[PDB]
């Protein structure tokens, strides 16, 4: 509920300032604008994968097109969107460096400082609000985590675009406080910038490369920060132990336990949250006495977590 | 063997096709060129990313930190792929809806030709070229499709370059037949090329939105090729039944076994590949012919060709 409307006002304020910019670039007539419009259809699909991602979530329950159910959907959910955050930040990086042997002048910098400003604010706004398992319930005994790796996945990104609207607000300031360049034609020449065209002093021509050294900067932090959650949900995907659980500690303890003669195809893998769920095979002499040697080793899987289990008897 | 040759090599050859657009720009002057020399960054990123897939694909082995392996890993490394490529195709998009809003006009039209013609040389070589779930082995009874998968991720990515390198070697090739646009300077006029920078007729303007329109119908391809990969990755990712296997089925002619009345937690969920693995809980009466019970049972899931279970008396 609370997780679908952040969503969903957050898309719609998007779309919201998606048409700001475009009106503004109409009353302007301006395009660079219009590519702002652009990342803007990309920050709105990273919020509609989250979202089909959040009522799928919501599917918790044995279908027969997945007996297991949805939740792993957040999972994946969230992973695509870090994927996709990193394939924007590498594209960035080479628009970075693009700009970096290619310098680029800009036109009309009071507008692009009130649109900065503007997702500035929206970004900061974003920021603020973004800070059958038969698992996470039932003891478990028998005869929430992908909410957290979903909005982290949409908290990054919109980190990311707002690292990206910090940086045009600066560049766009320093670029009326400092950059003195000329365009007039009379008394005019522009040493630094190469390709003035087609054939005073101009501004100073380190502050344009201020643009692009930012930006590599911008995605080296994001990049930071995007690696522990493609790990973490790359992992989901991998059917990894969970870092809590540790397999040699649990083969010895199991056998320990009265009975068993041994364990084989331990495999304890951990699905979307916490709904760890392995399955073992506990070789025993006594059938009879295997009922309560299994509740035994539901007692051990138990202690360990694990509290989803089928552990085959083979006597 | 054969699959990490094959990377490797186109690997290595996408190096060398980038310094030779590096040094053929660095002998013409131009910087487009260098574009050109970063679209390369991202086929060798795919490329690596699907590597790293191969590499730990083969580690089938039992491992502490993996309990199945890392079979799935190549699974997840196909599926990057075709997130990766839906982004870049997405980029694309946008990039030619940008150029459609502002045509953009380019210079020195035979080394784009030259290089483009290379470029689709390469591309028609990468296309002609890339044409313990205890499951793959073992009859199973007892006591290699992720290959497929990451190969048409790479062979989708190298489709869309080489839709890229046609898309480029004819557009050249019109500008270069059917363009008679002005950059002298006297006589000189670019009635449709809006922006003809600062202050006879030029060529025919409606060519040079050949290139845009051509782009968008491009990714369109793609993107149909390449659905059906990110639903098949990532429904190997979802723990969906295969659609091989019917739940409805399964339970029915389980429960027509003799000595079952129950079948409860019935997980059927598919590995990286055709590592089907099926997970139930059988309740029976007497013990002792719970064992040739337990055999029906496997010859059951077998004949279905779930070749790995385990699966819980419940007394
Ligand atoms: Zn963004
Ligand atoms: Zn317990
Ligand atoms: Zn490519
Ligand atoms: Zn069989």
């Amino acid at each position: 509920g609370r997780n679908r409307g952040r969503l969903l006002c957050m898309l719609a304020l998007t779309f919201m300032f998606m048409v700001l910019e475009v009106v503004v670039s109409r009353v302007t007539s301006s395009l660079a604008m219009l590519s702002d419009s652009f990342h803007m259809l990309s920050d709105v699909l990273a919020l509609v994968v989250a979202l089909v991602a959040e009522r799928f979530a919501r599917r918790t329950h044995a279908t027969q097109k997945n007996t297991f159910g949805w939740i792993r959907a957040e999972v994946m959910g969230a992973l695509v969107n870090a994927i996709f955050l990193t394939g924007l930040c590498f594209a960035i990086l080479l628009e970075a460096i693009e700009r970096f042997i290619e310098p680029h002048e800009m036109q009309q910098p009071l507008v692009v400082l009130g649109v900065g400003v503007a997702g500035l604010l929206v970004n900061v706004l974003g920021l603020c609000l973004f800070h059958h398992g038969h698992s996470h319930g039932g003891h478990g005994h028998g005869h929430d985590r992908a909410g957290q790796l979903n909005m982290r996945g949409v908290f990054l990104h919109v980190l990311g675009d707002a690292l990206g609207s910090v940086i045009v607000v600066v560049n766009a300031l320093v670029f009326y406080f400092s950059w003195k360049g000329c365009s007039e034609g009379d008394f005019c020449v522009n040493p630094c910038f190469p390709d003035p065209c087609k054939a005073y002093e101009a501004g100073p021509c380190w502050v344009l490369y201020l643009d692009p050294t930012l930006c590599v900067v911008m995605v080296c932090i994001l990049l930071y920060t995007t690696y522990p959650l493609l790990k973490e949900s790359a992992l989901i995907l991998l059917q990894t132990v969970p870092k809590q659980i540790d397999i040699r500690n649990l083969i010895k303890e199991l056998r320990n336990v009265e009975g068993v003669e041994e364990v084989h195809e331990l495999h304890v893998w951990q699905l979307a949250g916490s709904r760890i769920i392995a399955t073992a095979h506990i070789k025993c002499e006594d059938p009879t006495s295997y009922m309560e040697v299994a509740k035994t080793i539901k007692d051990v899987f138990h202690n360990h977590g694990i509290h989803a289990t089928t552990i085959q008897p083979e006597f």
